[PDB]
């Protein structure tokens, strides 16, 4: 519930869920660099590496992503910078 992998899965599906037909990347990976405020808002997001066909891509779909609240003041402390691998 408040578990940082469960927040992160969450994170990843939130952006899956404006990809369209992201299974067209079941395969590669996108490490994204993301920062989020304590509310959950991007404020930010850039690629750092794996498929530059599937980070465009992923970077676009993140910007419309609904991403919930962090859900604990330490795993706030992780994703407000982090890396994240969004793998389709």
């Amino acid at each position: 519930g408040a578990d940082i992998n469960n927040y992160a899965g969450q994170i990843k599906s939130a952006i899956e869920s404006k990809f369209y037909d992201a299974s067209s990347y079941a395969g590669k990976t996108c490490t994204l660099r993301i920062k989020l405020a304590p509310d959950g808002m991007l404020l930010d997001i850039k690629p750092e590496g794996g498929d530059p066909a599937l980070c465009q891509a992923a970077l676009a779909a993140a910007k419309l992503a609904k991403i919930p609240k962090p859900p604990s003041q330490a795993v706030y402390e992780v994703f407000k910078n982090a890396p994240l691998d969004f793998k389709p």
